[PDB]
């Protein structure tokens, strides 16, 4: 139960209920490895804690692409609920 | 919940045991808000991946004060396993009042 | 103003009149975005590329790209040149408030 | 001169006059970043997140936190601030 489900190759609503931050930064992690090659991984993570809240509907995760190349993956996921942002998180990723 | 046992105010260890990855962020985070008073929440979170860990191995997390303001609180949060540093965060809070 | 741009096309922006550059590529990239979204689509974040150095002797012309809609944002990519190399960019996201 | 900074110790900047425009912001806290940054660093990039709205008619203050440090590149955040609520920040990167 930090299970996402796939709408899109981009968008990710939660499957359970949620809000703890930490489940924000842990699902939106998770949502953009599934848009990232298996031989990237992540360097660094920085996540903004826009509007709290309530664990009483689902989140929708949806990743941007910022940049890209041969060594490194910038990319944006950011957290609707309500049809209002909540959350948003930058995520680097580098190559082997 | 993820749950840490306290050694101090200031420092923590796993209880228990990339979901590794928010695995790191979590209890870096409930770690940091165990040292901020009722009214800080987190605005920001930044979190460098330096190396991978074991599950399991057990972490041990020290908190930092780095520089205040006004209305924020910055702490540095470091993991460890093996006295060798995994990851660190920087975790910015402010009050509600 | 001073920041200002003359639209060329609904996509299309120059300068009018010729440490930070930066500033101002990130201002005028911001304004060129905004006269492609309705007043209520307002900027939630952006991020810029600081690609090559500027020659703030020539024309900077923006090219605003539609990137994708969702029901609630915007994501246009905003790419600066000067004689036609890219020597900026950023993706700049709007939020609707109701 | 309009984006003129007054520091007020080495990490925070109020401004001299009244501003928000994003524009602005953004600028202001660039500005305020390459005080803290040793001059052989150049911004590769930067990321701006608008977390409420500004009054013009209000000063803003910034205050620059450092991220991470190395030899090759320096993380920094930069938050603004107006009557003790956090309106803005931004993540700028820097490289030698």
């Amino acid at each position: 139960i930090l299970e996402l489900v796939p709408l899109s190759p981009t968008s990710f609503v939660t499957k359970y209920l949620p809000t703890f931050g930490g489940t924000l930064v842990s699902q939106s992690l998770l949502a953009s490895l599934h848009t990232v090659p298996l031989n990237f991984f992540p360097t660094s993570l920085h996540s903004y804690f826009i509007k709290g809240g309530d664990p009483r509907t689902k989140i929708t995760y949806h990743v941007q692409n910022l940049r890209n190349g041969r060594n490194f993956i910038h990319k944006q996921v950011s957290a609707y609920q309500h049809d209002k942002l909540i959350f948003t998180s930058m995520i680097l990723f580098a190559v082997q």
